[PDB]
């Protein structure tokens, strides 16, 4: 059982060494698209690029790069793809990639600005009667309701593609009481964020993949889907201790570099597995 691994590491306080390990064993490999110059402006940070192998194609003749993976978990039988906070002149992109992906969800997990500079471009609109036009990439969006409450807001959305006069619902779940430094405490209104999520519907194969996103797509974005497919996991395996949170982080590293940037992040996402593990075992 993992209940016990946590009470060990934390004991020895030896998260830090845990988290290392797993830097060593993750996987390399080339990212030689995101790397080419004229990509470089696509990039919000030099040092966090997708995998050629996993990375989602625009289909665009000119350029098809946009900093976003896949992850497949073939187990659990998910799908997410994570994605970099959207950039000024990448917000037309970003629309293209969840239309031309069927997605159905968008999860923000950042600010539009945090420790005061700012983390993400504004991406959707923040009134019913002004809605944004991406002129690039022909597509039209529109708030059609915004639901605030106190850890999250869930807004509805209406994209349009222009070009086929074809329009679909998109939901967007915003956390929005991350702390700008550390990990939210309990992990209690994460996983009442999550569980929001998968009852929307978002998550079901019958759609698309989410698309996940904070500022570099791989932090508190790695944690929300290394929680959701361990949950699941354990839905679906008839021994359900025989989950282990290391080797499912290992196995979605293998698609995008980076996933889970602290040790304190490892510390929480076992907190928010082991506390989800209550409901999930029929409480
Ligand atoms: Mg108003």
């Amino acid at each position: 059982e993992m209940e016990k691994e946590f009470e060990q590491i934390d004991k020895s306080g030896s998260w830090a060494a845990i988290y290392q390990d797993i830097r060593h064993e993750a996987s390399d490999f080339p990212c030689r698209v995101a790397k080419l110059p004229k990509n470089k402006n696509r990039n919000r940070y030099r040092d966090v690029s997708p995998f050629d192998h996993s990375r989602i194609k625009l289909h665009q003749e000119d350029n098809d790069y946009i900093n976003a993976s896949l992850i497949k978990m073939e187990e659990a039988q998910r799908s997410y793809i994570l994605t970099q906070g959207p950039l000024p002149n990448t917000c037309g992109h970003f629309w293209e990639m969840v239309w031309e992906q069927k997605s159905r969800g968008v999860v923000m997990l950042n600010r539009v600005m945090e420790k005061g500079s700012l983390k993400c471009a504004q991406y959707w609109p923040q009134k019913e009667e002004k809605e944004m036009i991406f002129e690039d990439t022909n597509l039209k969006l529109t708030l059609i309701s915004e639901d605030i409450k106190s850890y999250y807001t869930v807004r509805q959305l209406e994209l349009e593609n222009l070009t086929t006069q074809e329009t679909r619902e998109i939901l967007h779940f915003h956390y929005t009481t991350w702390p700008d430094f550390g990990v939210p405490e309990s992990p209690a209104s994460f996983l009442n964020f999550l569980f929001k999520v998968r009852e929307s519907g978002s998550l079901s194969p019958e759609h698309g993949p989410v698309v996940v996103h904070c500022s570099a797509g791989i932090g508190r974005s790695g944690t929300f889907c290394l929680a959701d497919t361990c949950l699941l996991l354990m839905d679906k395996r008839k021994d359900p201790s025989s989950v282990d949170i290391k080797k499912v982080l290992l196995e979605m590293r293998k698609f995008r570099m980076g996933l889970i940037q602290t040790a304190d992040q490892l510390r929480f996402s076992y907190l928010a597995v082991i506390e989800g593990a209550k409901f999930i075992m029929g409480d």
